[PDB]
Parts: structure tokens; C-alpha cells; sequence
């Protein structure tokens, strides 16, 4: 029910690190990587270019494990 997730904030390039501008929290669904975790990911990459409004999935980042 009222889970957030990581969503884009901004176009994340392919293999650009995440900055904390890029992410903002947002109750969606399907649910994906927890709103808490935004402080692990800074410095992490994502695999692929991420889209401004997309849910941030376990999968787009690499060196993700929950």
C-alpha cells in the first residue's frame, strides 16, 4: 500500500553514477528499489539510460543487492 520507490528525477545516463539530484521517492506501482536505500546508491551506476518518471528496478543498478 504506501511504499515509496526511487523514481528519476532527471534523464540518469547510461553508466553515470547516481547523483541525489537524480532521485526523488514516490508511492508507485509495481514497487521498486525502497525510497531508503537513495543513500546507497549515490556513486552507484545504472546499466542502462534511466528515463525522467521511471521507478528505479533492482536490476537498472549495477552492484545493487538489497
Amino acid at each position: 500500500a504506501n511504499q515509496a520507490s526511487v523514481v528519476a528525477n532527471q534523464l540518469i545516463p547510461i553508466n553515470t553514477a547516481l547523483t541525489l539530484v537524480m532521485m526523488r521517492s514516490e508511492v508507485v506501482t509495481p514497487v521498486g528499489i525502497p525510497a531508503e536505500d537513495i543513500p546507497r546508491l549515490v556513486s552507484m551506476q545504472v546499466s542502462r539510460a534511466v528515463p525522467l518518471g521511471t521507478t528505479l528496478m533492482p536490476d537498472m543498478v549495477k552492484g545493487y543487492a538489497a
